[PDB]
């Protein structure tokens, strides 16, 4: 699987039939159709920068992984009664500034999107156990809007020169990714899925209503990552967002 014409989102269902399921992500959030819910608590994140571990070029994207052997870095509140442990963050982007986010809001596409993913350590004892469970994963999504350079992205962008090609990895330490979140954590939430294979319907989504910025030159750094292995002809990572998926009667809740 990939994002190209032959192996890309419109084709995933052949190998992963869940692609046509009832809880697929991402979605267009129609704000006239959201339900304000007063039982939602505020989102609380508390991440220890000592859990930052490694950055990895995975061919279609890059990931920053965290140690997840204990509850040093956690998400709580919102819709959740369980504590969720941070395991990774990453970004999705498009070929031009005009699209690239996964979630859209009233049809509006943003240039990129940040995902901060966690797993339910109250109920399960590893990512691998949690990942396919309906209550197993919690992902914060932040829409990234093209504009002024975002200096909080610095350490991440400066790391990419060490992982230019597929499979490269390097230590990435002492970093707290709550520094990337917008100053307001007002959110929407809905039950959904991983946005790429294996597409498990295991994710409770927390989508920030406030965007964070990114510059056109910062987006170019993502797009200049290479999907080929060292020594091969360069194939830039132009894009890696999945199209929005039908709600199938799900309700998006608003914390605000
Ligand atoms: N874009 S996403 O849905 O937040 C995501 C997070 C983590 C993973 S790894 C799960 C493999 O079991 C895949 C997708
Ligand atoms: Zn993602």
């Amino acid at each position: 699987w990939g994002y190209d014409d032959k192996n890309g989102p419109e084709q995933w269902s052949k190998l992963y039939p869940i692609a046509n399921g009832n809880n697929q992500s991402p979605v267009d959030i129609k704000t006239s159709e959201t339900k304000h819910d007063t039982s939602l608590k505020p989102i609380s994140v508390s991440y220890n920068p000592a859990t930052a571990k490694e950055i990895i070029n995975v061919g279609h994207s890059f990931h920053v992984n965290f140690e997840d052997n204990d509850n040093r870095s956690v998400l709580k509140g919102g819709p959740f009664s369980d504590s969720y442990r941070l395991f990774q963050f990453h970004f999705h982007w498009g070929s031009t500034n005009e699209h690239g986010s996964e979630h859209t809001v009233d049809g509006v596409k943003y240039s990129a999107e940040l995902h901060v993913a966690h797993w339910n350590s109250a109920k399960y004892s590893s990512l691998a156990e949690a990942a396919s469970k309906a209550d197993g994963l919690a992902v914060i999504g932040v829409l990234m809007k093209v504009g002024e350079a975002n200096p909080k992205l610095q350490k991440v962008l400066d790391a990419l020169q060490a992982i230019k090609t597929k499979g490269k990895r390097a230590p990435f330490t002492n970093f707290d990714p709550s520094t990337l979140l917008p100053s307001s954590l007002d959110f929407w939430t809905y039950p959904g899925s991983l946005t790429h294979p294996p597409l498990y319907e295991s994710v409770t989504w927390i989508i920030c209503k406030e965007s964070i910025s990114v510059s056109s030159e910062q987006l170019a750094q993502f797009r200049s990552l290479l999907s080929n292995v060292e020594g091969d002809n360069a194939v830039p990572m132009q894009h890696n967002n999945r199209p929005t998926q039908p709600l199938k009667g799900r309700t998006v809740r608003a914390s605000f």
